[PDB]
């Protein structure tokens, strides 16, 4: 049987022109051939996982082929048949890549919430049940977990919680004052809590992602100056009970993460280093000590707290640390590998088609922007309604990956006694990358009304299948098996200084929206953060 | 584009004969229509919204609903291919051509060749050995309730993904019981705040299972002293204790959730779980009269809690021919369920028949001998997919396929006498005339013959249910009328004996369900529009045999 799908005559006529350009290899790689196809999908897929999985994957061909159509749409209404054709290109040849394209035309990527309008509120937005706003632990308890829940599908990405102990210190208390629990069993009441959001957290064949913070003492007097729980009371008054609180947290999940051995919530560590120095060097030493374990907590380092205190300021990363109320509706990475083999070496050349495809990128995220606009308009998107998600709080993202390999293929790195690294002049070529970047994405300010900033994104599918199609497209000009999501390769061969350098030179123009990973004592583990803090590095882990 | 589904030849020639055959609109009907349209399909979704705030759902519900349409032809394409294999192709056609056109209705159609319909599961094996079938965290065997309460959570969760129906949990206070008396023990509760951690428990879970657009279906059971007494004869709790010891704390833990839901349904306004009381009575009287004027005081409220009345405890006793209530709304016995639902449709067969009976009774034996292979067929997509490691509730022990019925289901009885001129209106109102009581006990007469041959036939076990059809009612109806026009003057059909709106006396309703629950073996629910008063009435309806009823309020 063949089956009609009811797209406008210029769209099939689009896809027919790029199916007869680039063959059906690329539909097939790009996830739009035998995908679509629901008996082959079906009776390969039946061939870890269970029938729950089926029912989420099936349609993801589908719900991403009427994304591409429902995104072209818009933007020929926006910008023209022209800008309309040449993204759609882009998104199937590999030049770019649409993030969740499964969800691209239907709901957004992610946010980091605060839980103030839950405590005050509960979930007016379930019907279900009517929850009353919470005025126990338990019911406080269950509301975030369930507020986590809905929040995962009304949603791609991840549901960040970074001032959770924040008001969990206010049901402890409360609780405690009206003798809900006796005060020798307050631990266990709270390490049971505890344990219930947690195990409630890790269900799935995979868990939503979810993030923790540990608020260092300023961002804690930062972020809720004035700011009073709903007995009246001043919350910058049990910075020292908050603190208590996530420190209680940070030791119970070292211990039992051994014996219930799950993953989420991804915890960060946010601190304040200034002038060489932790302005809450407790906290410091705190996390460093706890995290001689297992390595398990981020470290998120920043020099200002103005950012938390019409255009958008604040950290933006889709592994951990975005900063309280903030997200990003939609990322769209550059394929830098791509201009790179486009370039055929020459650096100018690169510069203008690098400018040319952000500049498209933006054009694609205002449009998804305006998307995401209409589905809240139908009612679709409560979580906007309820003023939980923010859009006016949402960036759009430019993502980067590739590029090392990116450079490589520009001739730009080498090898020398101490490993692998850049050319002097790959240094200043990658310095240039990053500043046309950041150049465009503070125009896109003015040209579109939104605030947009630039990740170099995990990519855990974009980095294998952008160079497959790299690899269709260029032969053996392009090497590379796989893509990378650090400025230089982890499994690269190259003295830990540069990683380190190159992350205090880089961090800082993507505003934090990078990671480096690193693979005796405490005093020493403790000196290399502080290292490599002072180097520039702005969000960090050990292996 | 137009995109390709790789059928074999025969399975597209047929589609093709059949829609040159009924047209597009059979199909736009059956939802294999526009509904197959990705990008007709969005559009018309997104604006739905709109149209409901004119009138008077979230982008969650779209990811569901996409693929409906598609899984459904792909579930119906592989029912196809098994019955061939197994039967031959006429079957296979016939039966294609059945489900199109409205003569049989496939239930949860989009699941149909991958997952089974619902369970009544026991909480031992959780208990026990927590939730082994999950990996992105551990979780030992529960110690305390708080635990416990998680846990069940979970599986219901859990199991509501891998099946299309009710996740029933009978028995969910027996070991409810056990985790608080171990808790109190161990003086993890201050006694003098017992009964609040309690509730803080009955918040919890019952929070969550309101808590989704709809909420998973979920069935409790007040179990009788009868009842728990015969189920866990012998069975003990993990400190070795006998349940039976346990009946009266079980059974005060059980009125203590009931009295504190009724407090507590007005406030939060919820609707899970659906509440049966199961109650032994025999000759006249309940066995457990205490157990039944609680529940007979406590919907004096709501009447939110559903009456089901048996004569015998047999089937339950310690729980291969399957014995056991089976029901979709309710009641379903411990460790009992269906793997699939096949309506037939009886109203067509009244059209098709033309008024005469022996061809009527002739139709029915074959469709329903049709319908036989159609489950036989299912139930060996589904032991494929079990063995594909896809549906870990069998491997876990916890779904039991040789404790799962196939179940034909009927639609329209009313509708059906109507059109055969079997109906008619006396004093008392609306009724059946003698000949169509006859007519009704020969279809089920019928229909129970050939389930009793099923088990020799195919080596597994088929029950009846009188569904309650919130759609298919609706069209298999529509279908009727698209194929015989005004000779179908029913917008709905019906899912009681008598129309739940139909101006007839209480006691001819009362009185078909006494004639007609036991050969569907309780596969049915009777509807009806001081204390000792309810008492007395609950007692009449008992006594005039019906199994499963409710008032309305």
């Amino acid at each position: 049987m063949k089956v009609q799908y009811s797209f406008e005559r210029e769209f099939e006529e689009l896809m027919s022109d790029l199916l007869s350009k680039y063959g059906y290899e690329m539909f097939q790689m790009d996830g739009l051939g035998d995908q679509l196809d629901v008996v082959k999908f079906t009776e390969d897929f039946v061939r870890v996982t269970n029938i729950s999985t089926y029912f989420i994957e099936i349609s993801k061909p589908h719900t991403y082929l009427y994304s591409l159509y429902r995104i072209w749409q818009k933007m020929k209404e926006m910008f023209g048949k022209g800008v309309a054709d040449e993204f759609v290109e882009a998104q199937i040849n590999g030049a770019v890549y649409l993030h969740d394209r499964h969800h691209a035309a239907l709901m957004p990527y992610c946010f980091a919430y605060t839980l103030k309008p839950i405590v005050e509120k509960g979930l007016p937005f379930i019907k279900t049940i009517k929850s009353e706003p919470a005025k126990h632990l338990s019911t406080f308890i269950q509301h975030v977990i369930q507020f986590v829940m809905f929040a995962s599908n009304q949603s791609s990405g991840a549901v960040g919680l970074p001032d959770f102990f924040v008001w969990m210190w206010y049901f402890v208390k409360k609780d405690l004052k009206e003798g809900i629990i006796p005060r020798d069993k307050l631990d266990w009441y709270i390490e049971q809590h505890f344990q219930i959001l947690t195990y409630s957290l890790n269900q799935p064949t995979q868990s939503p992602y979810t993030n923790f913070t540990y608020l260092d003492r300023n961002y804690i007097k930062a972020i809720f100056e004035g700011e009073r729980y709903p007995d009246g009371s001043l919350i910058t008054d049990h910075v020292e009970d908050i603190i208590a609180l996530q420190k209680h947290y940070w030791e119970w999940v070292s211990r039992e993460r051994e014996r219930q051995m799950f993953t989420f919530p991804v915890l960060t560590a946010s601190l304040l280093y200034k002038d060489g120095k932790f302005l809450d060097e407790d906290s410091a030493r705190f996390i460093n000590k706890i995290n001689m374990k297992w390595q398990d907590t981020n470290w998120y380092i920043s020099d200002s707290i103005d950012a938390v205190a019409e255009k958008l300021k604040g950290r933006m990363n889709s592994i951990g640390g975005s900063d309280l109320n903030i997200g990003s509706f939609k990322v769209i990475t550059v394929n830098l590998p791509r201009i790179a083999l486009e370039s055929g070496g020459d650096r100018e050349k690169y510069l203008q088609i690098l400018r040319h495809r952000v500049q498209l990128i933006k054009k694609a995220l205002a449009a998804v922007r305006e998307i995401i606009k209409e589905r809240i308009s139908e009612g679709l998107l409560p979580l906007y309604e309820n003023g939980l998600m923010l859009l006016n709080r949402q960036y759009g993202t430019i993502g980067v990956t590739g590029v090392w390999e990116s450079a490589s293929i520009m001739g730009l790195t080498t090898e020398d006694i101490d490993g692998l690294k850049y050319t002097e002049e790959g240094e200043v070529f990658v310095d240039n990358v990053l500043d046309t970047i950041r150049e465009e994405a503070e125009k896109g300010y003015h040209e579109y009304g939104f605030t947009f900033n630039i990740e170099q994104v995990p990519a855990e599918k974009a980095a294998v299948t952008l160079a497959q199609k790299d690899r269709f497209l260029f032969g053996e000009k392009q090497p590379f098996e796989i893509y990378s999501n650090q400025w230089v390769p982890l499994m690269a061969n190259t003295d830990v200084l540069n990683r380190i350098r190159y992350s205090g030179k880089w961090d800082k123009k993507v505003s934090g929206g990078a990671i480096l990973h690193i693979n005796k004592t405490e005093e020493e583990s403790f000196n290399m953060v502080k290292m490599i803090a002072d180097m520039g590095v702005m969000y960090f882990a050990f292996n």
